[PDB]
């Protein structure tokens, strides 16, 4: 995980900014790259098709959860480390905890705080790791994720 850690807050880091900000991630994935762009377009679809469906949840729990500077964000991970590491994991799992992320993040561009995007990204993915590197290691990682989906909704 020093490079599945490294790997995943790619991911998740520029999933959430391009979610921020309407900007889409061009500059180059270092390090495997391609697995990493195309986890990215599933995150796409997939994260869009997780906040479609769940728009009264996401939004009901961003107003409780009442996230207005950096500090809210410190202790958002306790949180999250809390809801998420009980229970069966699984993929879709895994995306629904990324996918609120994105909420969190376009929330905190919306009351300009989009310093806290980063510190957001950095927890969501050592919250992922740390709780989760066996189950990601034999799921054979983003490869594993980008297969399990296979976008058959774009071809
Ligand atoms: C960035 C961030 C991510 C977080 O993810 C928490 C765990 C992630 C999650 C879950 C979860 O896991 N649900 S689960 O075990 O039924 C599940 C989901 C998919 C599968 C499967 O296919 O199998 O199963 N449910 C969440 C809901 C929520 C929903 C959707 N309906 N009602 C509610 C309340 C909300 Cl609003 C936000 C985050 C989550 C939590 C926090 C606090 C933050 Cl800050």
């Amino acid at each position: 995980d020093d490079e599945l850690y490294r790997q995943s807050l790619e991911i998740i880091s520029r999933y959430l900014r391009e979610q921020a900000t309407g900007a889409k991630d061009t500059k180059p994935m270092g390090r495997s790259g391609a697995t990493s762009r195309k986890a990215l377009e599933t995150l796409r679809r997939v994260g869009d098709g997780v906040q479609r469906n769940h728009e009264t949840a996401f939004q009901g729990m961003l107003r409780k959860l009442d996230i207005k500077n950096e500090d809210d964000v410190k202790s958002l991970s306790r949180v999250m480390i809390h809801v998420f590491s009980d229970g069966v994991t699984n993929w879709g799992r895994i995306v629904t905890l990324i996918s609120f992320g994105a909420f969190v993040a376009k929330h905190l561009k919306t009351i300009n705080q989009e310093s806290c995007i980063e510190p957001l990204a950095e927890s969501i993915t050592d919250v992922l790791v740390r709780t989760k590197r066996d189950w990601l290691v034999k799921q054979r990682g983003w490869d594993g994720f980008v297969e399990f989906f296979h976008v058959e909704d774009l071809e």
